[PDB]
């Protein structure tokens, strides 16, 4: 018969596929189509590799500009797309990549290159062995006759990405049971009434469904639980109503804004907003009342978001708390893509980053992230935490392999770890006035533990101390390389700050470095203009930045 596409349903591995699949490279696909790869093909076989078979796994895409040609200037102009597939799995399977069919045979660099996974290249296919883990995996292949020169930094990347995310089954937790009462299965197409349903858990089974670039989303206030289930492909971005003492999304599938134009305003019938009001539609809303509550966000995969990825609404922020786990945004070329907000409480693990902005908002107590694959673009820091001074402490951030950079110039705010100027005076982040600081905040007891930058990078920190600054700790953090040095990106810099009000010179205390190695140098005080580029430590702090071995 005509070829179809076969996918797995058991036990040990689980792949899918849309029949409503299109290859498009340049506009907008249609309402109830998917836009799939037309370069990588991707199958999966759970070991022992055998001539048994071997799994169709649908390789989506997502471009700049989402086809929209007349939005590409909301990007930062690259070529670059990028391509995934996501699988659940529990034992170790062997996923086989194919190209174009003219493609010659070229090598792969696996990113974390930390992973190590087998490779095996046999007619023009590429082999590699995916070891079983409880956190899946997060990584990119990269075919090194892909790899082009991103200007002016001339970081090496893929021109065409493609990012396979191996993830374990689904528990009770993740998955609604099918057929309960007080869930809604909305069927393929446009979605409409959940705004006012009685149900509590929305349920979107494999297909296609879409609200539109003038819709989101939104969920009754009877709403705490929705579902993208894996095969599931939902364009939209959602608003939670309810303010529960939880609400959560979860399921593999994936939640796509590619129908909003970049800075989708929905106040203004979801038009790009009159004047930057910072009113972009976000991926990820909600809204607390007096009770605190919790947000559970489980491996869904966001393509696409037309602004930052996600914010709660209210006054009481710190009532909010969040829990995510098995989490990616990919496709997200528009600027001021932000990564997740990381509430009071938070644990953040086994998440994969692609963002064009601030990506690690240390903006909260409390707070544990470990195991991120970061692909940081072209603007702001890696990990950030000054637009506005506070009080906060108790946060841990481990494990952090940030695969790509792309910077451009220091008007981007460049860094690893990275605290850009008061954006009430200074909104782009930069400016010489180091004086509107609070000598009354301080943030203190952060470590951001085990970083790594590979390919080219940018400054190991740029620092704005706009509140005092106590026991922050770097271990174990790696530079691959540095950007070149004629685009203002490499050096760190902590200049001496003062009280907005009082005039009160902001305090630096117990700032140490553990661990820090730039290619295959490993840094010390005696070492740190030199190689690691530490050059911009304000005198009146150097007797507290500390190069301990
Ligand atoms: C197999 O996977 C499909 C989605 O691809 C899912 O809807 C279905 O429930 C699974 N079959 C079962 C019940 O094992
Ligand atoms: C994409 O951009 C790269 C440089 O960033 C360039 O080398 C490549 O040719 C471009 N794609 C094409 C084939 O137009
Ligand atoms: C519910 O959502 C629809 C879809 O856009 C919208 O037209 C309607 O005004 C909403 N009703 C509510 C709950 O305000
Ligand atoms: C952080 O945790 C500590 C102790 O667990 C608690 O005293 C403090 O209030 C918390 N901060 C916030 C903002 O939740
Ligand atoms: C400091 O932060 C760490 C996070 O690694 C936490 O385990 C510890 O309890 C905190 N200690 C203080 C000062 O409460
Ligand atoms: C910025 O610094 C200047 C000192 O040069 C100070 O007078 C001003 O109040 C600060 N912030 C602003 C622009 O309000
Ligand atoms: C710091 O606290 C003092 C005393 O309450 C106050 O006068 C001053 O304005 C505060 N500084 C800032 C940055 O608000
Ligand atoms: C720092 O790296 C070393 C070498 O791999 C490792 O043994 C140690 O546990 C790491 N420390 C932290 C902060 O995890
Ligand atoms: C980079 O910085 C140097 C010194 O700070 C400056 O002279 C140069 O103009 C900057 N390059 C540009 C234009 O980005």
């Amino acid at each position: 018969r005509e070829f179809m596409a076969v996918t797995a349903n058991n036990s040990q591995l689980l792949t899918w596929w849309h029949n409503t699949g299109e290859i498009n490279t340049q506009t907008p696909v249609a309402d109830g189509n998917v836009r799939q790869s037309g370069l990588y093909s991707v199958k999966v076989q759970t070991t022992p590799a055998s001539s048994s078979l071997y799994y169709d796994s649908f390789v989506y895409l997502a471009i700049p500009g989402n086809g929209m040609s007349d939005q590409l200037q909301y990007t930062q102009g690259y070529n670059q797309t990028q391509a995934w597939t996501s699988f659940l799995y529990s034992h170790d399977a062997t996923v086989k990549i194919s190209r174009n069919g003219s493609s010659a045979n070229s090598n792969v660099v696996i990113r974390p290159t930390s992973l190590n996974f087998p490779v095996r290249y046999d007619n023009q296919s590429v082999y590699i062995t995916v070891p079983y883990s409880p956190t899946g995996y997060r990584f990119s292949v990269e075919f090194d006759d892909d790899l082009i020169s991103l200007a002016p930094s001339g970081a090496r990347q893929p021109e065409n990405a493609l990012l396979i995310f191996a993830s374990p089954f689904e528990n009770s937790s993740t998955k609604p049971q099918p057929g309960s009462p007080n869930s809604i299965a909305p069927a393929p197409g446009r979605v409409l009434g959940l705004n006012t349903t009685s149900a509590s858990t929305v349920v979107f089974n494999p297909g296609v469904y879409y609200f539109t670039g003038h819709d989101h989303m939104v969920l009754s206030s009877s709403v705490t639980w929705v579902y993208f289930a894996p095969g599931a492909y939902v364009k939209g971005a959602v608003e939670f109503l309810s303010t529960a003492s939880e609400v959560k999304a979860s399921g593999h599938g994936v939640l796509s804004g590619e129908q909003y134009v970049w800075y989708a305003d929905p106040d203004e019938g979801y038009q790009k907003a009159s004047g930057a009001n910072n009113n972009g539609l976000r991926m990820w809303r909600g809204t607390l009342g007096n009770s605190s509550q919790t947000f559970v966000l489980n491996g869904v995969t966001v393509s696409a978001p037309p602004f930052n990825s996600m914010d709660w609404s209210g006054n009481s922020l710190d009532l909010i708390t969040c829990r995510v786990d098995d989490y990616k945004q990919v496709g997200a070329f528009y600027g001021q893509t932000d990564g997740l907000e990381m509430y009071p409480g938070t644990i953040l693990q086994d998440v994969f980053y692609h963002t064009d902005d601030d990506g690690l908002k240390m903006y909260y107590s409390n707070v544990t992230a470990r195991n991120i694959v970061m692909w940081k673009e072209s603007v702001a820091p890696v990990v950030e935490f000054g637009w506005t001074p506070r009080n906060t402490e108790n946060v841990l951030f481990d494990n952090v392999d940030v695969i790509h950079q792309a910077y451009a110039n220091a008007g981007n705010n460049p860094g690893i770890f990275g605290a850009v100027n008061n954006y009430l005076y200074a909104p782009d982040g930069l400016s010489s006035n180091h004086s509107t600081g609070n000598s009354n905040m301080t943030v203190r007891n952060i470590t951001w533990s085990n970083f790594r930058a590979e390919g080219s990078s940018s400054a190991l920190f740029r620092i704005n101390p706009i509140q005092n600054l106590d026991n922050i700790s770097i271990k174990n953090v790696s530079i691959e390389s540095f950007e070149p040095l004629s685009i203002n990106t490499t050096e760190s810099w902590m200049p001496v700050w003062y009280d907005l009000n009082n005039g009160k010179q902001i305090t630096v205390t117990d700032f140490s470095i553990e661990g820090f190695t730039v290619g295959n140098t490993t840094i010390t005080a005696s070492n740190a203009a030199s190689v690691g580029r530490i050059d911009g430590v304000d005198p009146a702090y150097a007797g507290s930045v500390h190069y301990i071995d």
